[PDB]
């Protein structure tokens, strides 16, 4: 019996009591064991877990944030599920409840009394204070935002607030002795029910709680009818219209654990069983989501219906969402800073080389652009979802992943039109035509055709990319129906695959032979140029890139060791009909048309991003002023850093504003079918966050 049990952290004795009886009800059913640690508060529980004196604790969104900061760096592993089994949900609503009779609105709360669940809590603090910020006249740090709130409401109860500094924030609290304004059950006006009671007793005029509270504490439509909700559009509405009248939709509470060795498996298994044996209306003995007559929400939310496992790739920031995560951060910043962040564009670069060019561009951007980075394209997508970065140009294959994650396309890379336009002046409005995905091979391997490419050595720009992967693998998968992608070719270089896999054999990493198969420019065989090089150096027999890639790296067009002497004539294209044509005939010999690369971003940065990039390219574009005098956005010496060097300009999407519409139904269907074989951690995570 190696595992002794999962160590749960309680924050009160009544919680510890419910814990201990959970422990015995567990072994009584012979299920996974669970012990109980005792502490005074969430942060104590958070610390206890970070230093191995405990394993799990469930926290509100506000503390999930805290719990995720250094040195704790805890992770949300399971989310509470609310609603009904018919329509479950891993989120709830932060609303403002008031009694019928008054007439004030959400914008007329000054001088009135308020009831909060507790300091730093989602519904009780972070959401309402964030929503009311423009009425607070707060001047920003180092002046605590609390002081501003203390001057806004004539009085209130904010469990946990500093009684000495902000006595006004505790004035309404009903706790006796040193328990007044206590962040615990001792304070009768603590948490959702507490803050709600504070409203009923008349101590306050407005309570900031979740949508269910009124339905949980009031069993009788008659009473519920004495209450209303303050909607952000400054109007009132029935307490059952929260879906149309809430201050914010927020992620449910979640059990958190260490990221080091958190024993996620143990916790999940314990929660999985506990949910079935003592879950919602399961056993009469013990009840996981129920509490005594004088208690509420002990260990978990009362009336919650179960747990939902949280995908491994999700950290606290990702779990909280772009909006909420940054909203919390914005509570600790002046309005000048927030507005400044709202105006700048944080590009994310993949790898050091892209980072170097980004910084170079940042310095010449006049404060409009700054940089961030990760070692893979997906990590960057994660950084954008967290608000730590805002934009990047992606291959169509990635636009798909970015789309499933909620990001949208904003501008596309435009290439030289089907035929001569002469440094086009209307490049910005010339619809994109896509580029040609082809399969290149050496002229000399005369017997190599498309019908016999299987089993050979392959070169791919990277896994999940259009020309290099989605199209060639999709064509082959359509034939065999086999998901065993790593057997399509004897061996290859497909950056982004498993290093121990044959899909990585041919890769060569960088000069030191490091970063083998890494999906960024450090791997010399990465991307278009990298995949072609993989062929030109006889590493592979076929390379899946686009047509203009050969042209650019042959006939002196690229003066680099490996490509200095390569000639266009020494390469051919494999057509789907078995024929072999010269690269110059790609127009009638290509695997498929691929949608252009596009710049993606969050919906909230679209307009700003669009005007910044348009200004920036006018300055450093193909025919920009400062290029090549000072800097050129679309140049990186055949490195295709940040953008494709053959980018004429960034153009408008003419309506194709979503990934589904930009990539097109067919390509999207094709990719989806390809994903059935396997999904990445990013997609797994985004699927979870979209539910
Ligand atoms: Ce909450
Ligand atoms: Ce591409």
């Amino acid at each position: 019996r190696r595992r002794r049990s999962v160590q749960w952290c309680a924050v009160s004795n009544p919680e510890a009591t419910k814990c201990f009886q959970w422990q015995r009800n567990m072994r009584k059913v012979r299920g996974p064991p669970v012990s109980c640690i005792k502490r005074d508060s969430p942060i104590q529980c958070i610390q206890a877990i970070a230093e191995n004196r405990a394993d799990a604790v469930t926290l509100d969104g506000g503390f999930i944030y805290e719990a995720g900061l250094a040195p704790y760096k805890l992770r949300p592993v399971a989310a509470e599920v609310y609603g009904t089994e018919r329509q479950p949900r891993t989120h709830y609503y932060a609303v403002a409840v008031v009694k019928k009779g008054g007439s004030f609105q959400l914008n007329e709360l000054q001088g009135l009394k308020s009831c909060h669940t507790g300091l730093r809590r989602t519904a009780g603090w972070n959401v309402p204070i964030g929503t009311l910020r423009p009425f607070l006249n707060w001047t920003g740090p180092p002046e605590p935002i609390e002081a501003a709130v203390a001057r806004f409401f004539s009085a209130s109860c904010v469990p946990g607030a500093d009684k000495g500094q902000f006595p006004n924030l505790c004035r309404l609290c009903a706790g006796t002795g040193e328990n007044k304004c206590a962040f615990s059950s001792q304070e009768p006006y603590f948490s959702y029910s507490g803050a709600f009671k504070c409203l009923r007793d008349g101590a306050g005029d407005v309570a900031f709680i979740r949508e269910s509270t009124v339905f949980e504490d009031l069993s009788d439509e008659a009473e519920r009818d004495e209450y209303e909700l303050l909607c952000p559009d400054n109007t009132r509405k029935p307490v059952d219209k929260f879906k149309d009248c809430h201050l914010a939709r927020v992620p449910s509470h979640a059990v958190v654990a260490r990221s080091v060795n958190g024993k996620e498996d143990a916790i999940w298994n314990l929660l999985r069983q506990a949910q079935e044996k003592f879950g919602k209306d399961k056993s009469p003995k013990f009840q996981l989501f129920g509490s005594p007559s004088g208690q509420k929400d002990l260990l978990f939310k009362d009336s919650a219906i179960g747990f939902s496992r949280v995908p491994p790739r999700i950290d606290s920031g990702l779990y909280l969402g772009s909006g909420y995560f940054t909203a919390i951060q914005n509570l600790r910043k002046s309005e000048e800073e927030v507005a400044a962040r709202r105006a700048r564009v944080v590009w994310c670069a993949v790898g050091e080389q892209e980072l170097r060019k980004c910084n170079q561009w940042s310095g010449l951007s006049e404060g409009s652009v700054t940089c961030s980075s990760a070692s893979t394209t997906e990590d960057c997508i994660a950084l954008v979802l967290k608000g730590e970065a805002d934009a990047m140009s992606l291959d169509g294959g990635y636009v798909y992943t970015a789309g499933k994650c909620g990001l949208v396309p904003v501008l596309a890379e435009n290439y030289k039109s089907q035929q001569s336009s002469d440094p086009d002046p209307n490049c910005v409005d010339r619809p994109v035509e896509g580029y040609l995905a082809v399969a290149v091979v050496r002229r000399s391997d005369t017997s190599l055709t498309w019908n016999s490419v299987k089993g050979k050595k392959s070169c791919h720009t990277a896994v999940d990319r259009t020309a290099g992967w989605n199209i060639p693998m999709g064509l082959l998968f359509n034939q065999t129906g086999s998901c065993k992608f790593d057997e399509y070719f004897s061996q290859s270089c497909a950056p982004g695959s498993d290093p121990r896999s044959n899909l990585c054999a041919l890769c060569i990493g960088d000069e030191q032979g490091e970063n083998k198969c890494v999906p960024n420019s450090n791997e010399r065989y990465y991307g278009y140029t990298g995949a072609f090089r993989c062929l030109a150096e006889n590493a592979g027999d076929v390379a899946f890139v686009k047509d203009v890639t050969v042209l650019q790296n042959t006939d002196g067009n690229n003066n680099e060791a490996w490509a200095k002497d390569l000639k266009l004539a020494d390469f051919a294209l494999l057509c789907l009909d078995g024929k072999r044509k010269p690269v110059t005939e790609a127009r009638s010999c290509h695997l498929a048309m691929a949608p252009n690369h596009a710049v993606v971003s969050r919906m909230d940065k679209v307009e700003r991003l669009k005007q910044v990039l348009l200004h920036q390219q006018a300055k450093f574009g193909r025919n920009g002023s400062d290029c090549p005098d000072k800097f050129c956005l679309f140049q990186s010496e055949t490195k295709n850093l940040l953008f494709n060097d053959n980018t004429e300009c960034l153009a408008r999407l003419h309506g194709k504003t979503t990934y589904e519409k930009y990539l097109g139904p067919q390509y999207v269907a094709g990719i989806t079918n390809l994903k059935k074989c396997s999904t990445s951690p990013l997609l797994e995570a985004c699927e979870f966050l979209r539910k």
